[PDB]
């Protein structure tokens, strides 16, 4: 069992939950990659299984009347159509554990408080639309944002899914240029490709809101329009230096990502959007900063007057700092729900103390827990992590086009 | 089986083929992670010098003929006489610097090739000891202009005690225990300011007081040494702004010089062989000046800067640790000291990841310690994949000889 070590306290834990991690991951006593992004019937059976007694032990229904009933009910299920169904609340443990699994998430201590919505009686294109949009719309409550995920129906032997072929709900476009430079988001160029030849008539701006591609099974996917006063966006001033609103940036209030699959119990939902709110750094550093997406640092450094010529004037890391300043500040003035990257990881700290409690441990990536910037000022630098893979869990999928 | 490695910014693969000599173990299995932990006889004596002599004469292109099938034969058998073997000082240089090539964690590898190795394996007492570290020191240090070196101490081998530097760096400043909980000076060195006294010291009462060595001899005590203060150069921090700065009465030294750590080379272990490079900025501003139980003046400096400690979503912690950095960046051009900002550091690792990728098929590194401990996705090796594994010749963790 790994010993781990809180290097500022000088504590120690042991993970026994790794013992359970139900796959294997890229790693090997010859080499780690731990910095990698990307790394049947009998078998749907046993994964079956293995979380209906996990559903009924997190109830403390451990051998209870009402236990053994439901194992067979599978079983025969299964045994029938191959495939099987979820119950209602075996469907709402599913999707709280898989939260509570993400070995890459920070706001881990909020998944007990999670919505969901059961959209598996779902038919269409246009039923799948209004579904995101009760969900757009009970997430972002006036700026109060709250937790939800949208479930759609589980895949079917031979036949096509539900797929939604936006990354997230909410995403710029990204526009290409004569002088082959990028208008807008470059991370979302390969789906403004698609949604202008899917239908669309584009705008040109640096922010603007992309369509849903929507798909249903088999006949193909189908354009839908976002209604913009479901679309919470926040303009993005700073709090003294006042040419910053003059930048005219703007981010939204929802991270709404949707191209994941969620797998509960066997069972795999190609479609299932779910939402929180931001953490400051990833608009401030990753969606702003970062070189290959809006790319400003300079910009900011500029209108800062520094020295832009020499990297140990540290530029980068002042005009940085500011731009997370403005968000923070922009998103507070709106009233719209955000946490910064210090309160996060405290945060995050007091979960791994419950998790310990709770399970014996807590599946944790350093590399992605760790915050983009001041890293070694944030208490989760110095605390040593496990990584491994649990089930429930969310799970990539290739590109549904 | 390659090891499939993607750069994110530029959108480059490459596959990682040196991984397949990985020598070691790590701590890692498919089951779980543990890239985070800070720390996880004759025959393969031999196995061990075979593959290192194989190395080396493959370094030089010229290999498998002429001295080479020679050395080998000849290595062989003098394991069989003796057991232990000794190295030509021209595989000393070489295993050397492959230790340095090797390590993981060293953001500073682009310089490998350029090393200083002095031999001291004729080094006879704890005296000349102390000499041949002030030697490399003066040389290392060279009046502000810093070089890379190392000095290696003889091998340890049965019969004999070993030759250890008992100080886990050459320069280190002191650390005193205050009666009211708080330790003047840098608590990280409590303990081995609670050795040097108790082996006669006469202690200072300073933040910054500069510690004596403790040098042992085989089979004999560790004998105290005080390096002469002329020997040490040391940097006065001041803010190239903040005038209330130079007030706290911050100083560090030059040069970072470990001298606790084992180097490994084919099968032989220098137990004493300390090795110095030149500082990164992040090392001195983010982990000695501002981690909390260093000497942990972020708040401190935040309230002269007048922000507002009272709450994280200001971000008071990021501003004051920036211009900390600042400072120490600034204090070192002043005082014409060679140092190193992080972005420079990693722009210069990722070209050395591009000499390795074409020298040797790949390149041993761990993510969570190239990573600079601010800023991190601000400089290219936040979004460049790693590999992280074991090869020798290395430097490797050794237990406190108390
Ligand atoms: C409510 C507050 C939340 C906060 C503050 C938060 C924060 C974060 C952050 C900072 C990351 C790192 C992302 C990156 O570096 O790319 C992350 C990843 C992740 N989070 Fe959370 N999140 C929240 C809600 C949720 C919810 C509601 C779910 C699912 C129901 C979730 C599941 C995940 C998953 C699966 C990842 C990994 C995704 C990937 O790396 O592709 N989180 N989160
Ligand atoms: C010349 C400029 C150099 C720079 C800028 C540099 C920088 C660094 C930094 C920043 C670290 C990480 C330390 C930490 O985060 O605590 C590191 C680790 C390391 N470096 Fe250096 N280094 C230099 C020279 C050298 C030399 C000359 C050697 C050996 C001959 C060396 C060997 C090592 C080793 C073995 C580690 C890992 C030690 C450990 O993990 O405990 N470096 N380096
Ligand atoms: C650029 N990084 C690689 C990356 C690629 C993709 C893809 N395709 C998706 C990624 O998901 C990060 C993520 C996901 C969900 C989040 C939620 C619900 C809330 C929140 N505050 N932050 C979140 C961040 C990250
Ligand atoms: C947005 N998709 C394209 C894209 C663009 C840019 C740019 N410019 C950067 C991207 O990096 C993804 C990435 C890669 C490695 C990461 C590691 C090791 C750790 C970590 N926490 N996050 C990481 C995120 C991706
Ligand atoms: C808190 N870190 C744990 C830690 C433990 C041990 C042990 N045992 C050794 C460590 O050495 C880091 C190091 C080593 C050499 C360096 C050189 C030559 C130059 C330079 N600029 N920085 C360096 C940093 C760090
Ligand atoms: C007790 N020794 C002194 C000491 C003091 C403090 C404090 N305050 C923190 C210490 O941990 C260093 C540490 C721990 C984990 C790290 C990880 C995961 C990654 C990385 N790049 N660097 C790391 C450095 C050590
Ligand atoms: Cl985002
Ligand atoms: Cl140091
Ligand atoms: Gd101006
Ligand atoms: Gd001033
Ligand atoms: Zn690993
Ligand atoms: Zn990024
Ligand atoms: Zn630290």
């Amino acid at each position: 069992f790994p010993r781990v070590k809180n290097w500022e306290v000088g504590s120690i834990t042991y993970d026994t939950l790794s013992a359970q991690a139900q796959q294997d991951g890229p790693c090997t006593p010859r080499r780690c990659l731990g910095s990698l992004v990307f790394p049947a019937p009998e078998q749907l059976l046993s994964q079956a299984r293995d979380f209906i007694n996990q559903y009924y032990s997190s109830i403390k229904r451990s051998g209870s009347q009402a236990h053994e009933q439901r194992l067979q009910e599978v079983e025969a299920e299964v045994a029938a159509t191959g495939t099987y169904q979820l119950r209602e609340s075996e469907l709402v443990f599913g999707a709280k554990q898989a939260w509570r699994n993400a070995p890459r998430c920070v706001g881990r201590i909020q998944w007990g408080k999670l919505q969901v919505f059961d959209a598996r009686d779902c038919r269409s294109a246009q039923e799948m639309f209004t579904y995101i949009c009760n969900h757009i719309k009970y997430a972002t409550n006036r700026g109060n944002l709250r937790s939800a995920i949208t479930v759609f129906p589980q895949r079917c032997p031979g036949r096509g899914d539900f797929r939604i072929w936006n990354s997230q709900l909410v995403r710029y476009a990204g526009y290409r240029q004569q002088d082959g430079s990028v208008r807008g988001d470059p991370a979302n160029v390969e789906i403004t490709e698609l949604c202008i030849q899917h239908g669309w008539t584009p705008g040109n701006g640096r922010f603007d809101v992309l369509p849903l591609l929507l798909q249903a099974p088999d006949e193909p996917p189908e354009l839908f329009l976002l209604p913009p006063e479901l679309v919470l966006e926040v303009p993005l001033e700073h709090p003294t230096l006042e040419w910053f609103a003059a930048l005219g940036l703007r981010w939204y209030a929802l991270p709404a990502v949707s191209n994941m699959l969620l797998e509960i119990g066997g069972l795999e939902f190609p479609a299932a959007p779910f939402s929180g709110w931001y953490m400051s750094t990833e608009i401030g550093t990753r969606n702003l900063c970062d070189p290959h997406r809006y790319n400003i640092l300079e910009d900011v450094a500029v209108c800062m007057d520094l020295d832009t010529r020499t990297t140990s004037s540290l530029w980068k890391d002042k005009a940085a700092v500011e731009i997370n300043v403005a968000v923070l500040h922009s998103y507070q003035l709106a009233k719209v729900t955000i946490v910064d990257h210090h309160a996060a990881t405290a945060s995050f700290m007091k979960h791994l103390e419950n998790e310990q409690k709770a399970r014996g441990g807590c599946p944790a990536d350093w590399a992605w827990i760790v915050p983009p910037i001041s890293g070694s000022l944030t208490p989760v630098f110095h605390q040593e992590m496990v990584n491994y893979f649990l089930s429930p869990a969310f799970r990539y999928q290739p590109d549904p086009w």
